[PDB]
């Protein structure tokens, strides 16, 4: 009665939550239901990573349960069987089985050592020789140590400074982040030029004209920019920083979906799908060009597209003239960032919750 | 025609939001209000600035909107010509127009120069060598010190170290101080037998034996005490300082309003303000001795009585002998401090918002 097939199904994971879509990923990590009402079956999608992601605009909401539970939790993933990129990255580790990236690498290990204050071999287990990163796992690091809490090189929390700007800012419920520009003595909502990346070239200057307003569509507003003091300004870089590294990661799962078949074979044309990753892109909108062009140009066929066609608008929406702007202008009122062509509204986004 | 009655009434600041109760007061400063419905008229008690030094539990809360708020408001507060105790209390000065104590004031001051690591003379600013300090100003300055903010001697916020506690109890809705005893490997909540000014007293170690009960809902419960390291010792010291200092604060305006017959005949037919006191002093109950015993009496006579009967109790509470505590057995359940002598449950404590 004993059979091998039997044997090697045993072994596999039976969790079952739903349709496990693109794991071994960070934020593109998805989850689908199946629900019937009637005799509609409505697909309805949990991309929880993503939005714990976004959570990190506000750090001491991020680390609110976890500051609570002990040294225990981190020495228990670390000493698991096998480590899927999610335990990597709650140790703030390099994901394999996931993309990563080499971009700046070096300033951004400076920033472990600077931030942190810890040696380069240290660095170097945050960001290996190879150079290459998970650019999220370095977010969470930042936006943990924001918090107060550093996740060390030994799976251990040690206590680090509590910044100003994270106990500023925890009233506030959304944020909206934008580029701007200084035309002398007033500030002007600009669209995104340059990618999300080329933000941390330059020892992370471009940062300066990206303002993150937060407020409670919005109210009480606040900007990120005009509590900027030599105090807060290590805060506000960070922080900026973190978001733009959650960008990148966004940007290179995506770029990587293109070309990974097997769970793009697993999306059947769901257009459910395809309006999740327009939400999750359109977060990006207003700081990433890639991800400006590509909002735009989904939101012109009335995101009524398969993730096929959509994932190949990602390819294209890397190029400058793939959309025609220069054309569009852009205003900012209720705390929603609006892009125009002529009194015709071309992409809408609104400020995410947290 | 003219008259000079007419300009002094002139003069006088009608704000007249309700009848205003023991002004000049931190916290039994009370407004009563008179809402009618049918025939029958209920008197409303506002008594806002116990409930916010109460608050002061969750250090980061207290400070929330606070921290928003530049120095132009402090320096607002001090340029007024009358500097009334509500202005004085805001800046975290002694305040005569109300009463004050002498009780460990140099320890107090030395604590003052530990924590904000200033020096001695500016010190002597926050508690005179008149030896008389406000407790609850006391108390607010150390409050906004662990949420990372120093009233200075001149009005200006000054951004000081944020403590991992604050930020370790603002998820926590709920608290429910009390004194607990060791025995053994066991833990049991006790009646308070000390008086809180007699916690300042042996180096503030006696406040070891003090714990909080901090939870949601309660339910999520923590004890300050299980949260105790070398790195938090410093914030649970100061955090159970300042409730001490509230208590105190409390006892130092209720021996005032005995001896205060100008207020106490406004405010001596009201049921509905005994009822106010006794959850007012329900608050310090667990771990003052006075207070739990005023608590106990006021109970057995049901919460009906008068003030001048309830300030009499208040007097008599003061002595080990006015009643038989001895035979009362305190438990601590669902989330909730018990005395009870056999059956019969003499004071119930609830706990404490923020």
């Amino acid at each position: 009665m004993a059979s091998s097939l039997r044997a090697a199904i045993s072994k596999i994971k039976r969790d079952d939550v739903g349709q496990q879509v693109c794991p071994n990923y960070v934020m593109l990590r998805s989850s689908v239901t199946t629900k019937v009402v009637r005799n509609v079956v409505e697909y309805q999608i949990r991309t929880g990573g993503f939005f714990s992601c976004l959570a990190m605009l506000r750090p001491l909401q991020y680390a609110k349960r976890e500051r609570l539970l002990g040294q225990r939790n981190l020495e228990r993933i670390s000493t698991r069987d096998i480590l899927q990129t999610r335990d990597l990255h709650s140790l703030c580790m390099p994901t394999p089985d996931a993309p990563m990236s080499n971009h700046q690498a070096s300033t951004m290990r400076e920033l472990i050592c600077s931030y942190f204050k810890v040696d380069h071999a240290d660095g170097l287990k945050y960001i290996p020789m190879d150079e290459r990163y998970s650019p999220s796992s370095l977010a969470r690091l930042f936006t943990m140590g924001m918090a107060g809490l550093h996740i060390t090189t030994e799976p251990s929390y040690k206590r680090v400074p509590i910044m100003h700007l994270a106990a500023d800012l925890d009233c506030m419920t959304l944020a909206l982040p934008y580029m701007i520009t200084l035309d002398g003595d007033t500030v002007v909502p600009v669209a995104p030029t340059l990618s999300a990346e080329q933000l941390l070239d330059d020892g992370l200057k471009g940062l300066a004209c990206m303002d993150i307003s937060y407020g409670c569509s919005m109210d009480s507003s606040r900007c990120i920019n005009e509590l900027y003091c030599e105090e807060t300004a290590e805060a506000i870089c960070v922080l900026k920083t973190c978001l733009v590294l959650n960008c990148m990661q966004f940007k290179l799962e995506m770029d990587d979906l293109a070309h990974n078949a097997a769970e793009l074979d697993k999306i059947q044309m769901m257009i459910p799908f395809s309006e999740r990753v327009f939400r999750m892109a359109s977060s990006f909108a207003t700081i990433d060009a890639q991800c400006f062009r590509f909002c735009v140009m989904m939101k012109d066929k009335n995101l009524k597209i398969d993730m096929r066609e959509t994932t190949r608008l990602w390819t294209r929406s890397a190029s400058d003239d793939s959309v025609a702007t220069s054309s569009l202008s852009i205003s900012l009122d209720r705390g929603r960032w609006v892009a125009a062509d002529a009194s015709d509204a071309r992409l809408l986004v609104f400020p995410i919750r947290v």
